[PDB]
C-alpha cells in the first residue's frame, strides 16, 4: 500500500509532524538529492524531503530498539523524540542541488566565508522553531526546549572533558546514531544508500533491519559506543560493498560533475542579478541569502529555472549556459590527478585554481583562466561484540585545438605543484 | 546506473537529437502525479524519464514483431516512427500533468476544447521547426511529409473507411503500439504501471519482457491486431490487477485529489496576475499560454514556486492557498456520489457545479448559509483482448466519480456543507452517499 518505496508506511509522533508540516521544511520538497545527478541518471528525480523523512524514521527505529534491549541504559521518551527531530532536520541548511552549493559555488562566491550545509541545519532549524512556535508545542510532549533544543542542534552539528551539553557522557553513544563522522556508520548514511540505489538501479545488499536488531551498546575504551554482533560482519562488507559502488559508479561520474560544475558557472554569471526578498523586505543575493534564513528558505532549485525562463538581457550569459546543458554542449573534459602526500586542496583556494593552470608554462593556441573549470573532488573500524580527493579539469573551449592545448597546460600544472601525473 | 526499470537503454541518432531540446527538456519539470508528491513522498518522478521509457518500449516490441513476422514487412523507418511518437507522446502535458488539461482549463476557460494530446502534436511540430530535426530525419530514411503525419496520428489518432493517412491499412497494427483506446494495452500504460508502482512502493506483478516476447499479429475480423498467446492470460491477469491497485489506492487517492484541487484553487486565483512572454514578445496568462507554443514551453511545475516566493499583493490570495498545503489546513472532505445509470458530468459544466450545490435547498433548516465559493467539487475519471493459439496463430481464438469539499473548516459549516451535498445529489439523481 502506497507509501515511501523503502520504509513503507511510516506514522510519526504529532510532534515530528508538527515541525514537518511546515515552509522551513517544506523547503526540501525543491532540493534534488544527487544535484545535478539527475541530468545523467533519470531515475534520480528524488529530493532530500523523503530523505529526511528517512532519516527521522530510522533514527526512532535504532534508538527505540537498542532502549528495549538495554533498559539499563536508560533511554527516555523524550530521549528518542530528540534523536528522530534530529534525524528528521540534519538536512534543514542544504541549498540549491544539495552538496553542489556549500561544496563549490559558496567557495567559488565567497572564499572568505566559512560556511557548510550544517551550520545552516542548524540556523534553519532555530528558525523553523521560532517561525512556528513548536516550543511551546515540544513542552506539550515532554521536552525541554532549552536543554534539548542544544542536544538536538548537537547530534546535527557536533559540540558548538567531554564536549557536548545536551546530554550527559553517560548517553553519549545517542550522539552516533545520526551523525557519525568516526565509524562513518550512522542512520543517515543508511537512507541515502538504501535510495540512491532504488533510484540508480544499483543492487544495494546491506540490510539495516538486520543489522537494527542485532545492535548493541558497549564499553570501548571506558566509552559508551553502539557495536555489531560478530556475526553481522558479512552485512557490513555489504554495506561498504555499496558505500564504495555509489561512490566509484555515481557521485564520481564523470559527466555528472561536469554538469555539476555548469550550473554552478550558471549561478555564479547569475549572482549579480537575482534578488530574494529576506526579512524586513531586505533583498540578497544567491550567494548572500545564506546570512538570512528568511531569504534562505526561498533559496531551491527554483532558482534555475528562474535563470532559464529569464528574459533580462543581464542574465543573458547566465542563460546561455543553462541552455548548453539542454543541448547537451557540455564543458569538455581534460584529465584527472590527485594530490600525493597528504594534502588537500583548501576550500578558500578554489577560487584561484583556474588563474593557476592558466599560467602554467608547457614545454599554439592561448588559454585564458576564464577557459578552465578545475572541481575538486572528496568524500573498517567498527566495533564488535561477541554473544581522498581527486582534482578534475574541464575546458569551456570545445575545438580539437584548444583542449589539445588545455591538455598541455594541465599535465604541466600537475608537473609544478607535485601532483600524480595525468592518464593518457 | 541507469534508469530503475529499463536500465541502461542507448538510443538512435535522431531520437537523442530529439530529446537534446528544450521543448523536450522542457519534461523534467513536470511531476508524473502531479499533486501525488504531496502525499506520496516516493513519487518525485517526472514525464521525462517516462516519456524516454515509452520510447524505449514502442521500440521494443515493433522490433520484436518484426523479427517473429517478417511476413508483416515492418521497415527500418516505420520502427523509427513508432520510437518517435512514443518519445513525444507527453510532451503536451502542462503543470501537474493531468491536473492541467482535466481540471485547471475547464474551470479557467470552459469554452475552449483542450485536451494534452493536442499540445503534444503541436509542441512536436514546433519542436521539430525550432531545431531544425526535418533534415535530419531525411537523413535516416525518413519521409517528413508522410511521417510527420503518422507520428501525429499514432499520438491523437485520426487528424479527421480507414482514418490514417500516415500509413496504409496494412500496417493498421502499428496504430495499437503507443495508444491503445481499445483494448487498454499499450506500452504507455506499461512504463507508467511499472514507474508508478516502482516510487509508490507497489507490487508489480506484470511482465511486460513475458507479454512482448510472445505477441504476434493476426486477422481479427478482417483486421490486423496485437494478439496475445493464450498461455500468456496469467500474466494479463496480473497486469489489470496492477492497473486496478494504482488506481483504487493511489489515483483515487482522497487527500490525494483535494491537494489537486488546491492548486488548481491557487492557479485560478493567480492567472490574472502571472505573465508568460511567448513568440514575438507577446505576453499570455497561465491558461493561455496553451495558444503558443513558445511560451507554453516556458509553463511547467515552476508555476508553483513563482506564487509560492511571490511577494505581490496581487498573488496575495494565491500564496495564501499554497501556504495552506505546506501547513497542511486542506480543504476538508465532505463525501462521494456518482452519477450511476445518469447522463455523465462534462467538462464544459465543471465551473458551474459549485454554484449548483450551493443553491440546494436542504429538507432542515441549517444554521449557516455558504456559497458558491466555499465549495470545490471535482469530478474524477478514468478483458477484450484477442488471443491466439500456438497450433492456430494468425487467427484470434467505476466509470466517474464525483467529490465535494468544503473551503471552511469549522465544524458547524461541514455539517452544513454535507446538508447541500446530499441535496444536491437527491435533486439530480446521483447515488445516495455514504455516512
Ligand atoms: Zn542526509
Ligand atoms: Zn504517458
Amino acid at each position: 500500500g502506497p507509501g515511501d518505496p523503502i520504509h513503507g508506511h511510516i506514522e510519526l509522533h504529532p510532534l515530528l509532524v508538527r515541525i514537518i508540516d511546515t515552509p522551513q521544511f517544506q523547503r526540501l520538497r525543491y532540493i534534488k538529492q544527487l544535484g545535478g545527478g539527475y541530468y545523467v541518471f533519470p531515475g534520480a528525480s528524488h529530493n532530500r524531503f523523503e530523505h529526511s523523512l528517512g532519516v527521522g524514521y530510522l533514527a526512532g527505529c535504532l534508538v527505540h530498539a537498542l532502549g528495549e534491549k538495554q533498559p539499563e541504559l536508560q533511554i527516555s521518551e523524550r530521549d528518542v523524540l530528540c534523536v528522530q527531530i534530529a534525524g528528521l532536520c540534519h538536512d534543514l541548511g542544504h541549498g540549491p542541488f544539495s552538496h553542489m552549493f556549500d561544496g563549490r559555488f559558496i567557495p567559488l562566491a565567497r572564499p572568505e566565508v566559512k560556511w557548510t550545509h550544517e551550520q545552516g541545519s542548524v540556523m534553519m532549524f532555530e528558525h523553523l522553531i521560532n517561525s512556528n512556535g513548536i516550543k511551546p508545542v515540544m513542552e506539550q510532549y515532554g521536552l525541554i526546549p532549552e536543554e534539548d533544543i542544544c542536544f538536538i542542534k548537537e547530534q546535527i552539528v557536533g559540540p558548538l572533558l567531554w564536549p557536548y551539553k545536551g546530554r550527559p557522557e553517560n548517553k553519549s553513544f545517542l550522539y552516533e546514531i545520526v551523525s557519525n563522522k568516526r565509524n562513518g556508520i550512522d542512520v543517515d548514511k543508511w537512507d541515502y544508500f538504501a535510495r540512491d540505489c532504488h533510484h540508480l538501479g544499483i543492487q544495494n545488499n546491506f540490510d539495516y533491519k538486520r543489522f537494527i536488531k542485532f545492535a548493541r551498546v558497549c564499553e570501548v575504551d571506558n566509552e559508551l559506543r553502539i557495536c555489531a554482533r560478530d556475526k553481522e560482519v558479512g552485512n557490513l562488507y555489504d554495506m561498504f560493498h555499496t558505500r564504495n559502488s555509489l561512490h566509484r559508479r555515481a557521485y564520481q561520474h564523470k559527466v555528472g560533475n561536469i554538469i555539476d560544475t555548469m550550473i554552478t558557472d550558471a549561478f555564479l554569471k547569475a549572482d549579480d542579478y537575482i534578488e530574494i526578498t529576506g526579512a524586513g523586505g531586505k533583498k540578497y543575493r544567491i550567494s548572500t541569502a545564506i546570512d538570512d534564513m528568511e531569504a534562505y528558505t526561498k533559496l531551491t532549485d527554483n532558482i534555475f529555472l528562474e535563470i532559464l525562463y529569464s528574459t533580462d538581457p543581464k542574465l543573458k550569459d547566465a542563460r546561455e549556459i543553462l541552455k548548453q546543458i539542454e543541448y547537451r554542449n557540455l564543458f569538455k573534459y581534460v584529465g584527472e590527478t590527485q594530490p600525493t602526500g597528504q594534502i588537500k586542496i583548501k576550500r578558500e583556494d578554489y577560487e584561484s585554481l583556474p588563474k593557476e593552470v592558466a599560467s602554467a608554462k608547457p614545454k599554439d593556441v592561448k588559454l585564458k583562466a576564464e577557459d578552465f573549470i578545475v572541481d575538486v573532488i572528496n568524500m573498517d573500524h567498527v566495533s564488535f561484540y561477541c554473544k581522498e580527493q581527486l582534482i578534475r579539469v574541464y575546458c569551456k573551449k570545445v575545438d580539437r585545438k584548444s583542449l589539445y592545448a588545455a591538455r598541455q597546460y594541465f599535465v604541466q600544472w600537475c608537473a609544478d605543484r607535485n601532483f600524480t601525473k595525468p592518464q593518457d
